[PDB]
């Protein structure tokens, strides 16, 4: 059984994360910025996981604290969830090809927080990308994959070999690491 | 049963493909470019596909037509043996070293026909791999992946990380298209 | 039972080898080189052999001599217990993560020896990790992949694709190996 | 006495080679491409062996695997009539001018296998060499050198120093292979 | 009979060689520098030479004074052991593989002292390669040619062609100039 | 017996040339120009022929047409020695240090005329080695060696691989052609 419920208030959000690693991809995500609950559905779905994410907080401002806060809950909840890593593959990478872009991901269940992320299209840290409620400003995407590793205490390297969408760009990244969580987590046969 | 077979005639050529996603690596090709036979021959084993290609062209011109329609119709057979693609692992990639050569191909089985094809030495745009029967020029080796791509609708990315010797540059990216898809097609234990 | 045990005695060393494929990780080495008993205890572990070394050599020159011929017969022993290779993965690899280092080894257990070793800063063709015992250069680390495909006769390729620390950088070229061996010997379900 | 038969059967190419390593030139080539049995009927002649090749291979796929099995199977009967290579002079180099052209090789007869060949010029990397029958690709002549080496177990060292002319840098080559061969193995009167 | 006997006592060191150029490779080396002591014996074995060498010195500063000592005594030695080189072949040269490297040496036995050491890579100047006892500083190479030209009182010309690993590069130098050195004191059988 | 004496008479110049191949460095060179006679007495003695070469020409105008007569003159007596070259070396090298120039030369007794002379300084092209009597020009180092191989037939290729001192330049070079000479015509005992 490696589930985990993390409930996190600050003064700027309220998250609330139910997660399961041995899920079949049941995912509801909703904090307010559409484009970030998307790419965390994404996110749950590829990985296989059960993920249930609520978060509220100061979209008035932007969308950059709900979607911190999240980042480091949901990474809070894996490194609960993983519990002692017995048994486990504990690395895992994906490539993910979205049209013209290919992304990958490669991580460690090291216990030590790390995460380099490489290759991102410079317009990609002034890049918006806005529909009819809360933006994503996707300089944003470095910020969640290390929140992330820092508090799932893990390695996580994510690169963009090329790619010129941004929506294609951020999706496929999230996608990857979603698949190589999916592989790291899994039980080992030989281990 | 992932199971197809199309028949192709065109004024330039005429084709007969018959496909088993869930095969062991029966494979007999005959198009008339044995070389061409050669690298279809790698990719049907090295996909773990059972697949009989029969092919007849117009190599007196060269053998550009009959490699193009073959690969139209491959593309079509992999699309319509896939059907509706429930429940397969959906991406797949492979690295295959050949000697002095890297490459490596990654797949998404999306439904949207994308191919990206680099890193291929520039000496291949203009070389010919020629033997005692009609010639191979490996500037055709690009469009062979985008006809796969295009006609199976699926996203291709096809890179050379390094090599020198035309036959291995080629033979590892069939080899790489063929071992990505072999992964991508397969039924995924928790989906 | 894929097992081999190799004894080589050169005037500069003394070597036995115990090696099994099918292994649980059960590794034990000694090679009065003590970084390098750690880097094949990780290649052994990471790997899922089972593996016993003990050398013995002329580390009052220094360590290369000990170092690569263990890594010949090392390599001897791989290609002496994969035998025939009927029915197996063959193709094989692995990205590692260790901190800010990123990693990556392919292997193609094709019957030809090759080894192409790229990426490595130019910092570790001078760099000495030095203990209280004999030291190890990392200029010798190109020298153990080459030697360990030579005499195993398979294709393997290594790749930093960026990284610092010589001991992360090291390490994680050991585990990349070890991991892409790891699934190119397991049996293949479709062969 | 040193001598070898070697017989190598593949699915590609089928060959026999009978090598005698103190011979006076005898030399009979027959592999279906007729530049490459001029190339080999030069090395033969110019090492002084006596020197039997009969192959035939796939040459309707194009030379590349009749040529590189032939080497692999020239190396390994090198490899084997040099047996345990007592009291041979080791090493041998000679420089081979052809018109413009000036090649060079050095040999370690050291039992690890390692080949280095440089200076040819680039267009050699797509050059055809074309007459009535098989054609030869020149970017072939690295691999043949890197495989008698491979399969031999020696240090082959081949370097173009200048040339233009692809025949003439090919041929300087394998006569150059062949002197510096030639003196490596003979009887040294000192050891 | 070319033989002679040298003992050199400095503040720093005491050095005793004795030397016949016309040897089978009877070598014994001691000089409390055991990277020098395995260089010399390389020396004295491929140059056919049968060479003692017992050298103490101060090596608690570090091994350049007895290095130093014992090639300015060894190239004494071989200056009167060579006597008025009458007869003798006087040129001589040789290449050196050793895997990745290719060293050569050219030696004319003129009377006038003169070194000229080329394409070392620079990282050589500051490289140690150490084990469990006093290291050497490669360095000390260039010294080394340059002490032993000086008091033989020859033309020693020493290149690096290329290579990376720095036992490699200096230990294929070393018997470069063993070679070299091997064939220009021969008798020649026309003078 | 491989010996020819070959008389030139132009307007420009009267020559006699002497030549035996077997010989033992039995030398009488006089042209009228001494730097020249030095250089062809080396030749001779390097090469061990026995030479006499008695010219006179037109000096008053410089030494080039008595230098460029002797040479033709002297590779004609060359080629006419070596007759038709059964049972010989046929390819020659040698190296030649001077102090701080080092030289080389190889020749292969094709019957094909050739000459590449390459790495001579800059400065050779209007150096002039002047003393008491008629000087020499450096420039004529390369017509010197291309009438030499245009003449006896032969391809020699020259190098300068460095060097500073013009005479030691030249003189180096000659010694090597001399040396390259001596290997090639001699008999070879497996042929
Ligand atoms: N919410 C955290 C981190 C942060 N605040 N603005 C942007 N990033 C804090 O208040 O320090
Ligand atoms: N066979 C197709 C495509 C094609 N024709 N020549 C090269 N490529 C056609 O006729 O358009
Ligand atoms: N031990 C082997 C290879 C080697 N020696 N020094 C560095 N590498 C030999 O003696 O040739
Ligand atoms: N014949 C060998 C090597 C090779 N195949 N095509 C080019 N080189 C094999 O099948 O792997
Ligand atoms: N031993 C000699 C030369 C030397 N001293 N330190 C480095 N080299 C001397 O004392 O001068
Ligand atoms: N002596 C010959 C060649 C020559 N004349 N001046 C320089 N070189 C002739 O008269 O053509
Ligand atoms: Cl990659
Ligand atoms: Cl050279
Ligand atoms: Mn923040
Ligand atoms: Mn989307
Ligand atoms: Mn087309
Ligand atoms: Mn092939
Ligand atoms: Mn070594
Ligand atoms: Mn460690
Ligand atoms: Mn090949
Ligand atoms: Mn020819
Ligand atoms: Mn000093
Ligand atoms: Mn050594
Ligand atoms: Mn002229
Ligand atoms: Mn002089």
């Amino acid at each position: 059984s490696r589930r985990a419920r993390i409930e996190r208030r600050t003064r700027e959000s309220d998250i609330v994360i139910e997660l399961d690693l041995d899920g079949t991809g049941q995912v509801a995500v909703d904090t307010g910025v559409p484009f970030y609950d998307h790419m965390l559905t994404a996110l749950g779905s590829h990985a296989s996981f059960d993920l249930t994410v609520r978060a509220t907080g100061d979209v008035e401002i932007e969308a950059h604290h709900t979607i911190e806060d999240t980042a480091i809950a949901l990474g809070t909840a894996l490194g609960q969830a993983l519990g002692d890593k017995r048994g486990i593959r504990r690395f895992g990478d994906a490539f993910i090809p979205m049209d013209e872009t290919l992304a990958h991901a490669a991580v460690d269940l090291s216990g030590r927080p790390y995460c380099v992320h490489t290759g991102e299209p410079d317009h990609l840290q002034h890049t918006t990308i806005a529909g009819s409620s809360v933006p994503y400003h996707t300089v944003i995407n470095r910020h969640v994959f290390e929140s992330l590793a820092a508090n799932a205490r893990i390695a996580l390297h994510v690169r963009v070999l090329y790619g010129r969408d941004p929506h294609h760009i951020t999706e496929a990244q999230y996608k990857a690491v979603a698949r190589a969580l999916r592989q790291a987590v899994e039980p080992d046969p030989r281990v």
